[PDB]
């Protein structure tokens, strides 16, 4: 008798690619082979928004650990991408593209994620809690869900070594030897962890952490949902590398069992 156990993949013939989405070959900045580039291919729209869809549905019976690098657009807050949303839903990529995801005010509907939130939007009222308004590299971290209508709102909390909760880091710098620590804009790894016997999703990035409740993300155990790796941004802000936001799956691992 035969049962599916856990595996672990790694590379981008797992995903499936919606929207803005292409390939950067050997780019000089980032020192690897290969990366999966968003907001640099034209749509068509305004908006540049793309996804990249795990071809397996994630079940939640079981544990998952996601170890994903990132790199981050080392752009103004007000000019560059929206951030990085990886997103748990029972929609799948093209839905994203039409209704968006968790970086703005409004996305896919019953929904829920960790973003990486790299840009200012006036219309989002998150961004005006965490004071994102600035000219700089400053951002925030946190896990969001979408309700019934598609409104996003926070879940769970930052859990900070000393004081208090804060979502906020520098998701770049102008640092001057980025070799040791954090540098946002170089590659770095979000580790995305869930532990079916707690309930909880914790997410790891730039020294930070955060734990939300699936229960408070409206996410069901018995349920398996498709992950999305997504990003946005709108143009005519500001130029070249301008919004790109770049993963190297072939380094990142995906622990899962699939289903
Ligand atoms: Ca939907
Ligand atoms: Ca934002
Ligand atoms: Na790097
Ligand atoms: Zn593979
Ligand atoms: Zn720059
Ligand atoms: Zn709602």
């Amino acid at each position: 008798l035969y049962f599916q156990g856990p595996i672990t993949i790694q590379g981008k013939e797992h995903f499936e690619g919606y929207g803005s989405v292409d390939i950067q070959s050997n780019p000089e900045d980032l020192k690897v082979s290969e990366v999966t580039r968003f907001n640099n291919k034209s749509i068509g729209k305004n908006e540049l928004t793309g996804a990249l869809q795990l071809k397996n549905k994630v079940s939640f019976k079981n544990d998952f650990e996601f170890n994903i690098r990132v790199a981050n657009n080392h752009q103004s807050v007000t000019t560059g991408a929206d951030g990085w949303g990886f997103l748990f839903s029972k929609g799948d990529g093209n839905e994203y593209l039409q209704k968006g995801g968790i970086l703005g005010p409004k996305g896919m509907e019953n929904s829920a994620g960790f973003k990486i939130d790299t840009g200012y939007n006036f219309k989002d009222p998150m961004d005006k809690e965490e004071k994102q308004a600035g000219q700089g590299f400053k951002g925030y971290g946190t896990f969001v869900k979408t309700g019934a209508d598609g409104t996003t709102a926070k879940v769970g909390t930052n859990i900070p070594t000393r004081g208090k909760a804060d979502n906020s880091f520098q998701y770049a710098d102008n640092s001057d030897t980025t070799d040791g620590k954090f540098h946002g804009q170089l590659l770095n790894n979000l580790k995305l962890a869930y532990n079916e016997k707690s309930g909880i999703m914790r997410a790891e990035y730039a020294g930070k952490i955060w734990e939300a409740n699936i229960s408070d993300l409206g996410l069901d155990k018995s349920e398996a949902y498709n992950f999305l790796i997504t990003s946005s941004q709108r143009q005519g802000t500001s130029v070249y590398a301008n919004g790109w936001m770049r993963t190297d799956l072939n380094n990142s691992t995906f622990k899962l069992t699939p289903n």
